[PDB]
């Protein structure tokens, strides 16, 4: 959206730019770009910014993928906690049974590489190792190429810097 | 949590199934309990999800556990940033005085057990390993079986998981 | 100050101390200090805070030196995700031309050393030790001592409990 380009304050100028120049990546296919913009935009947990891409996103996704995306997002703030803490110790833990209802991640309703590039993103903004290696170990082995699953991490950094230049204008 | 369960979207149904669950757990006693979930909605500043489970823990706790959960998670948005910066600092700071006052860890109206399960919790959405890693193993020392602190780490997890799907709705609908 | 100290829970004195003390502490520059809390208080993402923080630091920081603390925080926030995912990738992509912009942080408005200070700060929030680790080694080297690095960890640290506790209160208030 124009008007959350237009948002930004003058000394985030570099995030402008950078945002400009990943929504015309040519490195990712809509669906897998957008999505991606849409879950990084969710775990931003910048209203705003969810607006605005969630406005955008809507004639690059179907109902199916913008909510598996938002899905991608709530599904991975679970992970990210749960996986990053057990692998903080040592594995003293991964004899135990997690008990966490997750299918989501087994049937997105939409193809499977894509909620798996979008958890990808999203593991990167909430900064889990073990999820994002994970799934770009599953990104690999089904066929995705380097330079898209690097694409989808800048992505998820634009949309993070994004959502932090608008959070610091609480000061007129 | 009847509140959050009915204002989660189907596309969090993991969310809202495991969140449900979690309030039924019988593996640590209605304070552990109670009090990991308090400190999990606040470290997790969504104000909804504080909110309603805040309302809620209420006529599980004493008031002093209250206090206690609540400032377990004030004092650790300290000390997890702290002591992960001071760590990622090739040791070049261990020396040097804090100069951080933390009465609260010499710990509040409660036994130092279910304040130290608290900061684990806390820690592990903050995602700070040298707190995370510190607590556990005082936490075994102490005599809490690994599944009661494993019970914390997924209810905190879970908490987390409410309060990215409450945030979004909140901000799309 | 004085209003988010006395606006903080009884269940986060600790916070009120330190805030209050850190404010008053004298190892930093007036520029270095409030240029930290400031940057802080912003990647915290609490809105009430950055207000706080943000309108006592006219006092005591020119618009530039807010402007550029602010804006290292903005680019933290893109910078901090994207070399810890490049950290977690174990290099693997350290040769495809991240291909962001930044500019900001080699043409500050203000002195470099304040500018990586904050970013330090920042990045010690956002918890990315790659670049915390990368602005403490510049930090050093064109002088700045432990000391002083130090403080603003200490600085962002306690900006970062304040955040949560505010945050509690607002949250659990009556009605």
């Amino acid at each position: 959206i124009e008007k959350l380009k237009a948002a930004l304050p003058e000394y985030a100028k570099d995030i402008k730019l950078n945002l400009s120049s990943i929504t015309r990546s040519s490195v990712l296919d809509q669906e897998q770009l957008w999505g991606t913009l849409l879950a990084s935009a969710a775990a931003t947990r910048n209203p705003q910014v969810l607006a605005d891409i969630g406005a955008e996103a809507t004639d690059h996704l179907s109902a199916a993928a913008r909510h598996a995306a938002l899905g991608a997002a709530a599904i991975m703030g679970m992970n990210n906690v749960f996986y990053r803490g057990r692998g903080f110790l040592e594995g003293r833990y991964d004899d135990l049974r997690p008990g966490l209802r997750m299918n989501i991640i087994a049937n997105p309703g939409i193809p499977k590489a894509n909620f798996e590039l979008w958890s990808f993103a999203v593991s990167a903004i909430n900064g889990c190792s073990h999820c994002l290696v994970a799934f770009e170990h599953t990104l690999r082995t089904v066929g995705v190429d380097r330079e898209a699953i690097f694409e989808a991490l800048k992505a998820a950094a634009i949309v993070s810097g994004v959502a932090q230049a608008l959070a610091t204008i609480e000061a007129l």
